[PDB]
């Protein structure tokens, strides 16, 4: 019942290391990544393991840590605005899909908050 994880190989586009993906992958993802609250986040949500009734019925752009590391160090991302939008996308599918209190939204929101004071840091 799950859906194939997101691709996380380049195959046919060119690829190129920039100062802001260097910082994406040794800053941004390594810190959430290494938090207390990193595991649910770390593979794509196994809906079908964990009991999700219809998550992949509301969830149409599954995005997950482990896949964002896998683009990362496959340097699947050309352009910085792309692993942002990944982690932008995996918290608001959390958001989506629970409800304001329950446990993983308040992990999702201590990591968009340290996600968000990374960023602010993100170079040129
Ligand atoms: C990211 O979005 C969501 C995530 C999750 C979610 C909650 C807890 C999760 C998880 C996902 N993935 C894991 C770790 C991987 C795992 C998944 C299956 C069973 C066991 C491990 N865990 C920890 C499991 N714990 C610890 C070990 O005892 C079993 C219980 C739930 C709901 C909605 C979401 O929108």
């Amino acid at each position: 019942m799950n859906p194939p994880p997101p691709e996380t190989s380049n195959p046919n586009k060119p690829k190129r290391q920039t100062n802001q993906l260097q910082y994406l992958l040794r800053v941004v993802l390594k810190t959430l990544w290494k938090h207390q609250f990193a595991w649910p986040f770390q593979q794509p949500v196994d809906a079908v393991k964990l009991n999700l009734p219809d998550y992949y019925k509301i969830i149409k752009t599954p995005m997950d840590m482990g896949t964002i590391k896998k683009r990362l160090e496959n340097n699947y991302y050309w352009n910085a605005q792309e692993c942002i939008q990944d982690f932008n996308t995996m918290f608001t599918n959390c958001y989506i899909y629970n409800k304001p209190g329950d446990d993983i939204v308040l992990m999702a929101e201590a990591l968009e908050k340290l996600f968000l004071q990374k960023i602010n840091e993100l170079p040129t």
